[PDB]
């Protein structure tokens, strides 16, 4: 089969690998060193000859590249273009000065050029390093994840038992707060017989205890809602929504209204009460919600969401909303 | 007549059977074995050389196909395309990566390709086996369908008598909860003289006790609402709506408002109170509902729906809402 | 004049009669026998070689046509097409599988073909036999039409006197409940000097006691609202709206708001309270109602509608709402 | 000047009078006799060889024309077309079966043809005779116009004094109730120095006591609102709105909100409370009202309208709302 | 500079002065005499050979022009056309029968032709004479402008002091009530150092005590809102809005919400409470107000507007709302 | 790298500097002298040969240019066009009479021409001088910035501590009130380790204590929201929004709802309570807010905004809203 599968992939691979190699060398050439760094969460470039790296410990570390070819207005632009074309987009100094794309391996990239940056020699790049490690839940308890909670044992058991029964759980907090990481470890408590479907933007979730599953990715023409909609047609036992965005927003409510099993998703929210408002908002953006009272959605999400876990900027649970 | 009916069908049959045969062999070739399995509810493929089958008893069973030609990226793609073309759709790795269609006999098929699947060697297929059996109502009582209810006799008699008088009844619950099945058996209690019209997506309902009837199917160009709208022009005594979707949603409310006889339909809802909300939601999606207060619909459905029956994941009634 | 009127009609008649004859023979050929049957209300065909006829007494009678040429897939399709073209529409197995048209004499026809019907040999036809008889009001009293009412004399006199004074009256109930028939007999109590205008879909109303009048028909490009709008420009004393549909819905409210005389109309509603909701709904569908509070319409119709009469499935008044 | 005015009008006159003459002879030819009848309010034809005329005393009088050439399907059609073309419209038996236009002198005409009329030999015409006489107010008092009122003197003086001060007054009631007439007589009490602007559909208002004035007519391209909008740019002391229609509806509210002087208009409403609702409705039809609470308009009109006078079907004031 | 400025203006001037001269002679030719008349406010023509002039004292004076060439259907039309073309518009007897334009000097003109006027010999013209005089505030006190007020000294001082501090003041009343005139005199109390920007339709405001200022005019493609929007970009100390219209309506609210200094504007409103409603209305017409509660605007304007002055038809303050 | 960076910029620089030089000389030629003046805030020209300059101390100073070539209708127009073309816009006396652009260095320019200005010799220019200086916070305390406050120490410490913790703070007041300035000094209290992203319209913010940062500019094709949206993808610790405009308005609410760190922005509002209303308004302009109750936004912003500081026209804090 592989002999035929290869000849069958040949055409697409050639095409893809004819746009992914130029980008691979450029990436390698510029941010290669930094990408090798362990425990980092972001790599930024403020077109000022210095590369700023954000570490898991929340510390920004600057690096000097004054004397490097890979950081020439031209060498930079070539990498920029490599990013646009990869995701089939264009990047220039007129109509498309701002850009959003990805690297060869999947990391999100944010590129900005003049006239949007302060001058014509400033090229702003911002790469987001996904969750590339899986620590067991126990690891989280050890590091004292539920230490700020007064319902410490109640929480540690709620999460374990709850998820095992298929409650709808939301993990929220700020950027890089460790939400994705957290949901990844608590997956240990989902019966290994459950068919799981995940909707991601970047492959981040890993299935260490589940043979039957399937991953879905949105981006470009295909939308987050498209994945979730397809998801509900693929007979899932558990649906792991990388992170509620805005498209899924409303369709997520309906999925909850049909009394759907184990839902687990991360979201940008500063707390439980906030998450609830956060959801109503995003839902109301969808036309289908047009005729539904706003304060009617919040109550709606408040009946459906079983438990919420919020994580502060110090990667620690500081709120464990239940029921 | 058959001699002319044949020559008259000849042209359409040729055309149809020139797109249905390629699909039949592919189907047969790949999921032939699995489709033959008794008491299954879904057949999934996660493009990882293993076929997962979900049994009626809720158990997932993996089957190895590492050494089968029918599971070659090419052999799989040919079957995929056969599905697209059958329902007159296209499936590719650019604009049409996700697909929804059917098999030669009517079973729903969900196909997903790269870039939506994790890689270019993953082809996700999800086949849903319809309700292909009819157990008498008595069979449900024997298996203790109304055993979790405290109003056990009241329930078993309500359903029987109610339906016989033409009350509006909704059967709700999760996917594969046995709703389609349940309504099919309780049809025994509808006077055999009643002209029945059903709106389905896949032939599933069977008329074992009714000579005068007619089945309607939506899909593609023709919408669920279209069928129901035509239905109301075909002089029905009972209308069996396969399952409230969203188009019919509002038009179903109006049909209830005109005080229509015996309505029976399945719906995705986790309970009685949920079904009510579920309906208001779907109704409000229809423009015609634009000027109608949301909390006005729920009350609306709550006056019209005579009785609701919810089935848990263990195929058992756990709620018997009435009046 | 007739000599010239004939030469003047010649062109249109030729055209019309060149599409109405093909349809006449086909009709005659297939459902000719059944159409001759007295006291029937519907003739259905479930493309299964059996013709089902619904009688006034609410009984379904099957007839075998296994051995009849008029019921050959081809012979059927020819009649089908004859129906489309007549009303200037198309009927096929692709974009136009469902059809709604009429017969040579005016009866509504509902035709459905594959892929909407279960298979390619099933052709569903449903003809609605209009009200083709006029029983005097006295006949209704004799058959005990107001017998279920406790305000028996009050009702029999209300209807008589009310209509004589030009109150707005609505006759509602299910399909074939005898509404049109009822309004037709109670017309006896409208001063013979009143100019009456009727808006129908199929000629059904007959003027036995009124010389000055005019009938209006909607269908195709011309809408129900168009007739009513023209109606209000033809100086009517009484307006008989065959049956409130949805277009007239709102324009009917305004007509009531201008304090218009004797309005009489039939409607699909299961009761008085229902009719009121039924109206608000239909009105809110019209854009012009966009800025009007829904609960504001119901109250609106409740101030305007003088009396409502509902008829159960046994062709008997079971509710006589007044004031 | 007349010598040049003639040569200057020559071109337009020729054109107009080349479409108005054909119509004049047809008119003359058919309804010539009837149009000559004194005290009539409508002339209808139900394409059944009989001409029905409605007299001021509310009596319908039938006239036989069985033996007249002017009533030949052709002779009738020629007159019909003459009406269409006059107002630059088309009338046929397909897309333009219904028609609304006018006669050589301005009377509204409603023409209906098959398929909208019952058959192809029925041509329905409905002519409305405008208010072609002016009876002094005193004449109304003599005929006992304010006789049903208990506030008889208060009413007769309110109208006189009120109007003299420029209050906003509405005259409402049914069709032909004598509203147009009533307002025309009460104009006697408007200081002769007032510049008056009227917005009509058909010249009906006459200025017997006012030298400074100007009449405006809407129809076709030009809308009722257009006239009123131009009106407010022509420095009016009094604005006589023939009859609130729907366009002016909202723009009338704003005109009242700017505290405008003497407004006088007729409206189709069955009473004071009704007129108020009637107004809110029509206002809410205008987009500009989109963001304005419905129950906010009624209160709005209720602050602005100074006094309303309703006339029953017997041409008598039966309600004299004030303040 | 003038030598070059002339050669620089040459092109535009030629063009403008090649359309303004034809209009100058026509104007001069027809309404030349009347325009010379002192203390007039409007000049109307009802195409009946008589010219009606409205004097400041509120008296209408007719003038006979039966024997004047300037009033020939042709001589009139030439002037009419001169008006259209000037403001780059068209005026005819078909699609553009109504017209709005201006004269060589800026006065608003309203022209109406058949079929909108009663006949083909009636040409209605209405010229509005702007405020062409500036009376000192003292002049207003002398003529007893604040004489009907009980808070006579409080009012005379409020206006003086208030405006000096930059409160938001609205002057409202009917047409020609003397609002523009009033605001023009009270400008005396604005510190001469304030940079003032005015948004007018016709130059009317005069700056007698302010060197630093700038006038803005809307008309044609440029809208009232455009001026105000530009205004807020020209660093104004005081903004004099000729008169709130409808475009500025909402943008005026926001300007008040940002806590902007000295706003002074005239408006058509019959009183303080009315002005407040008047504003909410106009604001709600703007899309940007779409999601803002109507009763939320009124309160909004009621917090922002510092003081309102209303003037009756006798050019006298009759309401001095404050705080 | 510089050798290649130059050859790489060469093409864009040539182009830009081929449109920026003409503008530089014109600028220099006309407002060169004024631009050199210290402590000014605006430079206006009212096309009347006098240049008005507004000084920091709020004083308007007139300068005579009667005898200068740079102020010739032509010389002025050339500079005007230079402005249009620079920002790729057009400026003429027909469709583009009003203009908004910038100067060679970034200062906003407002140009107005006839017919919008009073005549064809009036060319109105309004130049706004950005914040080109940075006074330490201490400097503000010395000049008694918090002197009008009663919570003087509480305020001076709130700002210092609050900002250090990353509270959301809004600085509001009138134009040129010193907001841009104020926020710039209080930046001293943001841990130097924070990555800061600013969204400006004109480079004004200066980073004196922050190495890791990036500036964003909107204008033309690129919108304020675009920058903020990109901002949220560039991993910011603090987001300095030049000044809430209207696009960001709603997207700012959501950013607050996700519980985002340190937000600091200036806004046009006359006070705390006003700012709150100001925000709800701007938010409701965005479609995404369509389904969100207005009074729901104000409460929303009132939960999220930590502290507001308002500055009167005398550049002094007069309100210090907290919590
Ligand atoms: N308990 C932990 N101990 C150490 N590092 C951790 C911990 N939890 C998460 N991380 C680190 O945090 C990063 C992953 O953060 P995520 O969980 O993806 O952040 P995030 O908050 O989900 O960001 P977005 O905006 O949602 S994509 C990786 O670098 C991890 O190694
Ligand atoms: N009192 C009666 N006795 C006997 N037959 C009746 C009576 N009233 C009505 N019918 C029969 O009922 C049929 C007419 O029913 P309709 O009055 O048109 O029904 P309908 O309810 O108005 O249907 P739609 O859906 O409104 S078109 C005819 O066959 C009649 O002969
Ligand atoms: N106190 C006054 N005494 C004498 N004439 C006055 C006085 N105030 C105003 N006028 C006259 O009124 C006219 C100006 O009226 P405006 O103040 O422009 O009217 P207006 O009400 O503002 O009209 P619009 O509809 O707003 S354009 C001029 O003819 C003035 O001479
Ligand atoms: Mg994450
Ligand atoms: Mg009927
Ligand atoms: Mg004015």
């Amino acid at each position: 089969l592989s002999a035929e599968d290869k000849k069958f992939l040949e055409v697409e691979r050639a095409l893809k690998e004819a746009a992914l190699n130029p980008l691979r060398h450029a990436t390698e050439e510029l941010f290669g060193d930094f990408l090798k760094m362990e425990n980092i969460t972001e790599i930024c470039y403020n077109g000022n000859k210095v590369v700023w790296v954000l570490k898991n410990n929340g510390e920004w570390q600057p690096f000097d590249v004054r004397d490097r070819k890979a950081f020439s207005l031209s060498r930079l632009m070539h990498f920029a273009r490599c990013c646009a074309s990869f995701k089939k987009k264009t990047i220039d100094n007129y109509e498309n000065p701002i850009l959003s794309s990805n690297l060869a391996n999947g990391e999100r990239v944010q590129i900005v050029l003049s006239p949007v940056t302060v001058n014509d020699e400033t090229i702003s790049i911002s790469i987001r390093i996904p969750s590339k490690t899986t620590y067991p839940h126990s690891f989280f308890e050890e590091q004292g994840f539920y230490n700020l909670l007064d319902n410490k044992e109640q929480a540690i058991s709620a999460i374990k038992d709850g998820i095992a029964i298929g409650k709808n759980v939301i993990v929220c907090g700020g950027t890089g707060s460790g939400k994705t990481t957290y949901i990844k470890s608590i997956m240990e408590f989902i019966p290994k017989e459950e068919r799981i479907i995940s909707i991601e933007d970047t492959e981040e979730i890993v299935f260490k205890h589940h043979k039957n599953y399937t991953q879905l990715f949105f981006g470009g023409n295909i939308t987050s809602a498209d994945c979730l909609k397809s998801c509900l047609r693929m007979r899932p036992d558990r649906i792991i929504l990388g992170e509620l965005r805005s498209s899924e927003a409303y369709d997520f409510y309906n999925v909850l209204c049909s009394g759907h099993k184990g839902t687990l998703t991360t979201l940008h929210a500063g707390s439980s009460e906030e998450a609830f408002i956060r959801l109503a908002n995003m839902s109301s953006s969808n036309s289908a919600a047009r005729n539904i009272k706003f304060e009617s959605l919040i109550e709606g999400f408040k009946d459906l969401i079983d438990m919420i876990v919020h994580i502060n900027h110090h990667k620690q649970c500081d709120e464990f909303y239940i029921k």
